[PDB]
């Protein structure tokens, strides 16, 4: 067998076999070396020393909040704090990125395939003598019986950090932009080949699509006017594929940029919210440039969308998520005088790690009526009867469930929980504890310090018998919690670098973009700079209700 | 028309309409403000200054013999000077890129869409009442005047760099990686969709076309023994693609990555050449890692050719051309401590500036017989009728022509050179003297000063009428060349960033990239740092005879 399966090189150094019963660690710029680079250099001993770790950071971030109070009044400080948030997390994506699901080693291949998602871990070797690489049983445990165990849900554990159904249809709607998993080729394959927010959801992957779902005039997308409200168009006046069941009305067969938002009438809230958003900033820009054609409308406005999609996901999503006293900031400058990559390639395991299911309720309650999953999905009436104002106002006020913590999985969708289990080892993924150091955290000695409880570790125990052959997935959703929190600290310390690869990398935040005439002048680089959810709602939601992603 | 036809804003400043007849400029980090970008700050004044001009530091490097020997013996000293060569030029490239031939403004089309050639300079608007802009008359000069008077040959003009053959054929074989123009769709678009040094030349752009040229034993390519020699295979055998006009016979249908690479004989020798350099380096490979399979040892075998190209590319080719005393280095590491973005994207005015067809001779001069272009072209007997060898040793002897200083295009190639002129003005390309500006140069001031001389500089006079209307294709190739050069100050100016880019913006010149183990460990390493036109020629060709890009 491949003699790198025992993962021998610790601290980023990278395995590659010497013959057939050997191996050499490179550790090249890791700071460590000896055989298995576990031998620190003097600077990187005192690094490690006063480096404080994650759950010590989170803990002064989320609490001292007179101290936080002064700090996000002085701008110069806010931007200072931001700054070090941002570039903490900066030596941790491998960007130009390297590996993929057909290649633990870099490869041409892998660099300029698109097609794949990237892989922050190589997999494991197809040889290897168990499916970690060497430690654990021969087979994995029943994925079904992982699934029951530990993972669906029994009572609904309502999120502790009070996250409505906005913020989960938000969850839901932005990730969909670049998770968008290639089926007919398998798991370890996107049809995002934008890699990031290109807004491709609202606008189409292709140039096809894009030309299907414009108007053609003032920049503006194609709508219907029902009952006096503002919709998307429909898949016959367009010839835009989507998926819908064949007993669905026409009227109610919306053509939206991405093909599964008539799933949920969740999604069709926000593509409705963004549809309208879009044709609101070419009114705007027509105003400002009556010069101006349809198609510098049109691209202007999507570059503004981008801009402000960024800086609702770190100013009010990512801020509620992380539950800090400390603002965080949407602001490109920061970066200008650090070594940032304005690229980005999405990662298999961040698509692994936002399997956020039981964020999801039992039950959809808008209004007094409360619906279940069968009569809520595919059904898009339920928008038109209530209306977009309803459903902001209903939304706002349903908790979310919680994600780390055990056994909230919702039963409607556990095939799809099963199913990230199944795919994760199709994909050959690496095991808990490999991920954990390769994200900088000390690997689990136990499964109950990884519940921080007694019966799921029992269970999982007698399931996997070795801590260092738990899996990735399942182990995010029955992680000990932060205190009162809605996730571990695998999911936020994995979580983040991704992130901030995602929103930071994007063009329009590199020196050359972020410039007021990038988005039509001041009055475009204005409407970015002033975006929130709540904005988002008010100028495209009837009556302007009040929002948030917290009830 | 467009409120900025006239190119006002200075200085890099971003010019933008507002209202039919008015427009504002951006002028954000140019270290410039007033209405033009033309008042400068405070410390823009000091640092123009103290920088020094291109002529000055190309006198500098190209004198003081006995100072720059002593700096190429000590090591930190070559490094540092390196460094600065490099960095000096970093700031002037658009990355991540911004313009192409339909967006003279940013958009998320231009940014995401591979297909185009990116654009250093925005075009010319369409309803501009000048073709320049608002300059010169309503029409440019007919092409054909602007070829006959000023570009074509008629003394063969000999380089005073004395580049020979193997460096003609050399540049012709390794831009043609990249500069690989979609005819179908425009002169503004690219099928080089790696943008770059990826060798698809070699193994082919898409996975299709390298499958059918692999051997899928041991990492290797195909390939045929034709009087113990090793030649590409046949489109027969391959079922790969060629361009070649219908009399060629069957087993003259060399099958290579690049489909235009039959129409030369200096071109399929390099083909060979690198063929079996390849199939060489997957044999050191396969004796370092008698465990590999096929796939790793032709996928590592890609990469250290990749590097070596960029190694030779750098070190001989580009210091060949440089004519500095100071020896260049490639060094990856040089960047690591830097502000640089690891991506490229071909500019179609790096494409333009690199129409070097005065370097082709008269005739081509192999051992005792002297083919003209009718008998050279399409005509692969002529390589295997005299062999690589004989290639090698008359090419390395036979003298190129002169690019800059006027009227050395070979008559052979006249259409070529009047198709030049002619997209250029398709792909409404702004003025020589807007493109000077844009890369720090100061404009000429007149015909006379472009050229140095009085005959020529008349002729364009009554051409164009105006300087700043004079166009860049031809300028550059009649611009007075650097004392015995073979270039000009705007070649050398708009070329260095643009192959900088290229080069150095290679993912394997990344830091997570440039390790021993990316290359299969320190041989393959050692492959890479020692790479030379003279090593490619003497492990590759029997004999091994001597070879340079000089005399
Ligand atoms: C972010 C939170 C979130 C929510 C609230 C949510 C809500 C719901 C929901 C009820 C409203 C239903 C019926 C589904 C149904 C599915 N989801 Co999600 N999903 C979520 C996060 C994800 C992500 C991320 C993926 C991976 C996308 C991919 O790979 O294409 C996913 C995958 C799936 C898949 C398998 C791949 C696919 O077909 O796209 C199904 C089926 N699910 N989901
Ligand atoms: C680098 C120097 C160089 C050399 C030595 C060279 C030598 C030769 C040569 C004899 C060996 C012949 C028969 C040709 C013939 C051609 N060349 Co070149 N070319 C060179 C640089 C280029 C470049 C660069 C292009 C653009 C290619 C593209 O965009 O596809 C080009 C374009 C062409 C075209 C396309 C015409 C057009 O529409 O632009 C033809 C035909 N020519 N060339
Ligand atoms: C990115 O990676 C993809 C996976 O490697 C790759 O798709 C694969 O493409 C090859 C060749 O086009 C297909 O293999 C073919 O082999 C023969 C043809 O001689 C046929 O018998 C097969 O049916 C098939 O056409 C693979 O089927 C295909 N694999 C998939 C879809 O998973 C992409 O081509 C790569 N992308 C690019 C742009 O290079
Ligand atoms: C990149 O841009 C080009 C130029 O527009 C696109 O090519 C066009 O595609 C449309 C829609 O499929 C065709 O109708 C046109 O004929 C094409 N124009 C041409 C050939 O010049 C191309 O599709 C874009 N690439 C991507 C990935 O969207
Ligand atoms: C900025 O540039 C513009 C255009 O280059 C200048 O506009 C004018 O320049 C001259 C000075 O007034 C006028 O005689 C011209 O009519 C007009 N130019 C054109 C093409 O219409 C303007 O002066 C400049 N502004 C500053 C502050 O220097
Ligand atoms: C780093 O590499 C590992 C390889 O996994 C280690 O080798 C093994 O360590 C085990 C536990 O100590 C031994 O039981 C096992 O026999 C051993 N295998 C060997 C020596 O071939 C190396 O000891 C370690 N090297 C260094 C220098 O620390
Ligand atoms: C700019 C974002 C980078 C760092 C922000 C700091 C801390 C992150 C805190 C909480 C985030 C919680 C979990 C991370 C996992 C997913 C959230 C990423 C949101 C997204 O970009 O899709
Ligand atoms: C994808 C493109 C990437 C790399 C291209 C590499 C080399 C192209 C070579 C020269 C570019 C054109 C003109 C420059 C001429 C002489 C260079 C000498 C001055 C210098 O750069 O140090
Ligand atoms: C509703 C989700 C559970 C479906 C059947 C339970 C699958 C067996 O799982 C068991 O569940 C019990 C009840 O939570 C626990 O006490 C056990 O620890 C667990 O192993
Ligand atoms: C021999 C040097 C010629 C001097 C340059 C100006 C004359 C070029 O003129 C052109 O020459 C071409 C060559 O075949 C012909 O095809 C054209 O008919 C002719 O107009
Ligand atoms: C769809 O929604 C309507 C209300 O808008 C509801 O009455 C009906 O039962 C739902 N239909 C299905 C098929 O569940
Ligand atoms: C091709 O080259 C051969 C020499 O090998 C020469 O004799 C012949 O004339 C050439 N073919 C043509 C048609 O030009």
């Amino acid at each position: 067998h491949h003699p790198c399966c025992s993962n021998p090189c610790q601290n980023r150094g990278e395995c590659m076999s010497t013959g057939f019963d050997q191996y050499k660690c490179d550790c090249t710029r890791t700071g460590f070396y000896g055989e298995n680079c576990t031998t620190p250099e003097f600077l990187t001993r005192i690094k490690l020393l006063l480096k404080p770790t994650p759950n010590t950071v989170h803990y002064i971030l989320t609490h001292f909040k007179g101290v936080w109070n002064i700090v996000n009044n002085i701008p110069f400080l806010r931007s200072l704090i931001m700054k070090y948030v941002l570039t903490s997390r900066s030596y941790l994506i491998d960007s130009p990125p390297t590996y993929n699901v057909h290649y633990g080693y870099k490869s041409w291949e892998a660099f300029s395939n698109l097609s794949y998602y990237t892989r922050a871990l190589p997999p494991v070797a197809d040889d290897c003598p168990t499916p970690m690489g060497v430690k654990g049983n021969k087979e994995l445990p029943d994925s079904k019986e992982v699934l029951e165990k530990v993972l669906l849900r029994r009572e609904f554990i309502p999120d502790p950090q009070g996250s409505n159904m906005m913020f989960a249809f938000f969850a839901q709607h932005f990730t969909h932009q670049f998770f968008k998993t290639d089926h007919k080729r398998g798991p370890g394959f996107t049809r995002g080949l934008g890699h990031g927010v290109d807004l491709n959801h609202i606008y189409g992957e292709t140039l096809d699509r894009q030309h299907k779902l414009r108007l053609f005039k003032d920049g503006k997308l194609k709508y219907q006017v029902i009952g006096g409200e503002v919709y998307p168009p429909t898949v016959k006046d367009t010839q835009v594929e989507m998926i819908y069941p064949p007993h669905i009305p026409e009227n109610l067969q919306f053509a939206v940029g991405q093909e599964v938002f008539g799933l949920v009438p969740g999604l069709m809230m926000y593509a409705t919210i963004w549809l309208r958003e879009h044709n609101r900033v070419c009114d705007i820009l027509k105003q400002e440039h009556p010069e101006w054609g349809d198609e510098q409308l049109f691209q202007t406005s999507r570059l503004i969308l981008i801009g402000e999609t960024i800086k609702i996901v770190i100013e009010d999503y990512v801020q509620h998520l992380s539950g800090y006293h400390f603002k965080l900031k949407f602001d490109p400058e920061l970066l200008f005088n650090q070594q940032f990559q304005y690229q980005n390639r999405i990662a298999s395991e961040f698509n692994t790690l936002y399997h956020w299911h039981p964020l999801l309720p039992d039950t959809f309650n808008i209004e007094d009526q409360e619906y279940s999953f069968k009569q809520f999905l595919y059904n898009n009436s339920i928008l038109l009867e209530h209306g977009l104002t309803q459903f902001v106002e209903s939304f706002t006020r349903q908790i979310a469930g919680r994600v780390a913590g055990g056994r909230n999985v919702p039963i409607a969708v556990q095939a799809v929980a099963k199913a990230s289990i199944d795919q994760s080892r199709e994909m050959k993924y690496q095991s808990l504890n490999e991920y954990r150091k390769r994200f900088s955290l000390k690997p689990y000695t136990s499964f109950e310090e990884l519940t921080g409880e007694k019966e799921m570790a029992a269970e999982l125990k007698a399931l996997y018998s070795d801590i260092d052959v738990m899996e990735l997935y399942p182990a995010l959703l029955v992680e000990k919690p932060r205190p009162d929190a809605i996730f571990g600290e695998t999911m936020v310390e994995l979580g983040a670098p991704f992130s901030l690869k995602g929103l930071m990398g994007n063009p329009i935040c590199s020196p050359q973009y972020w410039k007021p005439s990038t988005f039509g002048g001041e009055v475009g680089f204005k409407i970015i700079n002033t975006a929130s959810i709540q904005s988002l709602i008010c100028n495209n939601v009837k009556g302007c209700p009040f929002t948030s992603f917290n009830v």
